[PDB]
């Protein structure tokens, strides 16, 4: 619809910045295409394609319309073959926006290299949860998305907090508009687990190895989240959501100008909700705030400042699983999928919030630079009492363990980054060069010398969570760490010939963690990153890349000789085909890959059958594992009004004693997501469901009192979701969600501390929304 302009004549890539900017569009461009010219005036409310021709008038460039994206070409008579992948310019350094896209693929991505280019221009594994793929499925958090997310499986450690891998790892990165934050563990990381996604626009899965913008991590994959952001337009709305066990929901979302001239925009997101649970006894309140506002100091330099705040607060939580696999004798346990081994009181509380602020500077070369300033806190609050151990026994009695953990972690973060084309050997590259700095806090208690408990409940078969609270006594522990990451990185993206892209780059690391452990440091570790993009067609490309990472160990991780294990490393390797199909409305990639790691943290058993070093009582050993796999995805069009996204992943991860190794992670998994938007009579209904199906999981657990190692094994299933919405009015639309259809009973734990959690049983979900 119609918007307020005012773009004064300038430089032609100024202007294409600022109507960007003024539209809420992504704009792309060529450098060399755009140097030597200038922009007609446009002035007053207007339509964006007229608006943008307009702007163009006397320039000799085409507007090539695309979603919320909208790509800038002058054409020339002479033309001898097309350079698909050319260096382009753009105006949102994120990406492009995918809210009101009607779309389930992204647009430009700028995950992997910070450079904002297409999937088809990146040259690793990148898959993209859009905005409208959240709102049809009712994806409302990150374990919602995380388990439509192909290529990922999500499982249990307790009622509060999931797994996610990828490609034989648990993921443990993730960013907020592509800033990482500190994940060592659950103590810098509380909450990250559980984000509400209404206050994001999508959330950016880039499989793999990603250093060269993680800087420190996990191998596997990293999970970016992109806020959402304000408009120049109004717009809000508001959602009421009602579901299976008196689970409730409500949003509000305003965003838009805030003064008669459009210079300062604001965002403003509030979201509530309460829910019961199919297990017994577990509820849990999550409420969140979020505000962002732009200003524009001038036409080319903008500053950003917002905050965003969760809390998750449950009851009944557990601590691992929702029940022991033994009982007292050494027989499996059947309980109901209902049964929940917390106490009532029993609580894994956990909350976030964010002060940010950015500055971003259009330079006349169309280089562009930005400052981004986070102040981060992760805080959790944990009384938490379970059910533990081979129980009932043969009285019907149980045991509970009680322990509570309190804490907050405090992070601060600079990124400051500058971004440009640049004349080679007569043709146009790209470079992105920047540095980061990030210092954070972790802060707590720990209570387990509980005074005068009686930790016996009398009934295992009917427990209900009906037990006393223990008195905690006085802590047992202060955490006090303290980690400390500094990086500096450029990657160059040359564009060799019409289809060749080469990436050079990497990251340079060093890492600080201080506390109450042996320091660890690590200094100038070199990340490196080679990438390669090759055009077969108008359709396909091949590409290569070679991605590292690195995660210096846990401080317990030690040794024979009680030397601390190198740190946690893994080169990815990958080769594959990525096709693109209507202007780019439906991608398609097919990859091959292998992970090596080295020094993974295992064990050392035959010392530690009897240390014989009085220095370390539990030492590690330092091994080399391997996944090889593959992978197979699509997203986006598969017809006018008809959406998909779906993958096949295959793999198999073995460490050096040659066995399986993340062996509950399955070693074939299948995704399907798909919705169907009728035209004429019927122009106003949308109908969708997906399937997700995979392949034999299982875990060797030690059967304690028959002193025996058994295999579990959870067989293949699918799991089907349905869905179908009405648009009633122009502003208000009613949806209802069906997941699990076949109600299949299935484990998503099963072995994590001896325990067994289960999966969501069929659940629905009514809920409307008011567009203002
Ligand atoms: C150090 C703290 C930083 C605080 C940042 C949080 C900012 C919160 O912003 C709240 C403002 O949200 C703007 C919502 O936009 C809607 C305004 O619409 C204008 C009303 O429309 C009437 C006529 O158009
Ligand atoms: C063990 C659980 C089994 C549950 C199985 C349920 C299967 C039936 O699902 C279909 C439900 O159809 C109900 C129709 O309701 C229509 C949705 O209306 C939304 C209300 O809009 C609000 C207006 O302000």
């Amino acid at each position: 619809q119609e918007v307020e302009f005012d773009i004064p004549p300038q430089a032609l890539g100024s202007a294409l910045q600022e109507f960007g900017r003024q539209a809420d569009i992504q704009v792309l461009y060529r450098p060399e295409e755009v140097r030597n010219k200038r922009s007609s005036a446009i002035k007053g409310k207007l339509e964006p394609n007229q608006a943008i021709t307009e702007l163009l008038r006397g320039t000799g460039a085409s507007v090539d319309f695309q979603g919320n994206a909208i790509t800038i070409s002058v054409a020339e008579a002479a033309d001898s073959s097309v350079d698909l992948g050319a260096t382009m310019i753009t105006s949102n350094q994120l990406g492009t926006i995918t809210e009101d896209s009607g779309s389930y693929t992204p647009g430009t991505i700028a995950t992997a290299t910070r450079l904002v280019l297409t999937p088809r221009e990146t040259p690793q594994s990148i898959t993209v949860v859009t905005r409208q793929n959240m709102d049809d499925f009712g994806l409302n958090n990150i374990d919602d998305v995380m388990r439509h997310t192909p290529g990922i499986t999500v499982s249990a450690y307790d009622t509060d907090r999931n797994n996610y891998y990828a490609r034989g790892f648990s993921i443990n990165n993730f960013q907020y508009d592509g800033i990482p934050s500190t994940a060592r563990n659950v103590g810098y990381s509380a909450g990250n687990t559980l984000s509400d996604m209404a206050i994001y626009d999508r959330v950016e899965v880039l499989k793999g190895a990603t250093g060269l913008l993680t800087g420190a991590g996990s191998l596997g994959a990293t999970i970016n989240l992109i806020r959402k952001k304000p408009t120049h337009e109004f717009k809000g709305h508001v959602e009421l959501g009602a579901g299976s066990w008196d689970n409730y929901r409500s949003e509000l979302d305003v965003s838009g100008p805030l003064t008669e001239s459009g210079n300062v925009r604001g965002r403003a997101v509030a979201a509530y909700q309460d829910k019961h649970s199919f297990m017994d006894h577990y509820e849990r309140k999550t409420s969140v705030y979020y505000g962002i506002l732009e200003f524009d100091l001038n036409p080319d330099t903008m500053l950003t400042v917002g905050a965003d705040y969760q809390d998750n607060d449950p009851k009944g939580s557990g601590w691992s699983g929702s029940f022991p696999l033994f009982d007292s004798q050494g027989n499996r346990n059947d309980v109901s999928r209902s049964f929940n081994n917390g106490a009532k009181w029993s609580s894994w509380e956990q909350y976030t919030r964010t002060v940010f602020a950015n500055l971003e500077h259009n330079f006349a070369n169309g280089w562009v630079g930005k400052v981004q300033l986070d102040h981060k806190i992760n805080g959790y609050h944990a009384p938490l009492g379970a059910i533990m151990g081979d129980w009932p026994a043969p009285d019907n009695s149980a045991k509970i363990v009680a322990q509570k953990y309190t804490g907050e972690t405090k992070s601060n973060s600079l990124d400051i980054y500058l971004t440009g084309p640049f004349q080679f050997l007569g043709r146009e590259h790209e470079l992105v060069v920047g540095t980061s700095a990030s210092f954070s806090h972790w802060e707590g208690k720990s209570y387990w010398n509980l005074r005068n408990y009686d930790n016996t409940t009398d009934d295992f078969i009917n427990w209900d969570g009906d037990i006393g609270k223990p008195d905690w006594g006085t802590p047992s522990q202060y955490i006090d760490d303290k980690t400390r990451q500094l990086g500096s990185y450029m990657t160059a993206r040359f564009n060799v010939t019409d289809d060749l892209n080469l990436f050079l780059g990497g990251r340079v690391v060093d890492y600080r963690v201080t506390g109450l452990n042996p320091t660890i440091r690590e200094s100038g570790r070199f990340i490196p990153y080679v990438g390669a993009v090759y055009d077969l067609n108008d359709t396909y490309s091949v590409y290569a890349s070679y991605t590292d990472i690195f995660m210096p160990q846990d401080s317990w991780y030690r040794d024979s000789s009680n030397k601390l294990l190198e740190p946690d490393e893994g080169q990815n390797y990958e080769i594959g085909i990525k096709g693109e199909y209507l202007d780019g409305r439906l991608n398609t990639s097919l990859a091959y890959f292998e992970i090596h790691e080295e020094n993974r943290a295992e064990e050392d058993a035959l010392y530690n059958s009897k240390p014989t070093n009085p220095a370390i009582t539990y030492a590690y050993k330092g091994i080399k594992a391997k996944t090889k796999g593959y992978e197979a995805e699509i997203s986006g069009e598969l017809a006018p009004g008809w959406q998909v996204q779906a993958g096949y992943t295959h793999k198999i991860i073995r460490d050096d004693s040659g066995k399986k190794v993340s062996t509950w992670e399955p070693q074939d998994q299948l995704s399907l997501y798909t919705s169907y938007k009728f035209k004429g009579a019927l122009d106003k209904l949308t109908v969708g469901g997906g399937a997700r199906w995979q392949g034999k999981s299982w875990q060797m657990v030690y059967n304690n009192p028959r002193s025996r190692w058994e295999k579990f094994s959870q067989e293949d299933y699918w799991l089907v979701d349905l869905m179908a919405r009405y648009q009633i009015t122009d502003k208000l639309s009613a949806s209802v969600n069906v997941n699990n259809v076949f109600d299949k009973t299935y484990y998503t734990n099963i072995g994590f501390y001896t325990s067994a959690s289960y999966g969501d049983p069929r659940n629905l979900m009514f809920s409307t929304r008011w567009d203002f």
